[PDB]
């Protein structure tokens, strides 16, 4: 319900002075054609080059995140839908202390991605976008909320 573009402007604000993002993308999530020409469209609009890693299995999440820091030297991990790879703890376990041991946070589809290390997740209301943010993770990571949010935001 809060779209990709939608997203990245928020995650301009949470982390700013961010101009590259890592996306990790499940080879066998739905929308694909949607999904990933809109993340080369909220690029250009937001400013962040985003450079997406598809990934199919769990042996090909590892040298997938290597190439997004080691080539691509991104700046924060972002995570789009957790239904198939990418919502199993190993995968979950192994995307969160990777990117953290490199200095980046995670913006994630769910809460249970909270409860394991990433920084803030979002839910649309009916009075528009509120925040859900892991306090003691993004208080270290120097997550900042924008003013429009500041009431509009829960900790976990």
């Amino acid at each position: 319900e809060v779209t990709p573009i939608q997203q990245l402007f928020l995650i301009k604000e949470l982390k700013p002075g961010i101009a590259r993002i890592g996306v990790i993308w499940d080879k066998n999530a739905a929308n694909r054609d949607e999904v990933l020409p809109q993340l080369q469209r909220a690029s250009a609009a937001t400013g962040i080059k985003v450079v997406v890693a598809e990934v199919a299995s769990l042996q090909e999440v590892a040298p997938q995140f290597r190439t997004l820091l080691r080539d691509h030297q991104v700046e924060a991990l972002w995570v789009l839908e957790e239904s198939g790879l990418l919502g199993q703890a190993a995968a979950r376990s192994f995307l969160i202390k990777n990117a953290t041991q490199a200095g980046m946070p995670v913006f994630a589809p769910s809460e249970t991605w909270l409860k394991e290390g990433a920084c803030v997740t979002w839910r649309k209301d009916a009075e528009g976008i509120r925040l859900v943010v892991n306090k003691a993770v993004a208080e270290a990571m120097g997550i900042t909320i924008p003013a429009k949010y500041q009431d509009r935001t829960a900790f976990l």
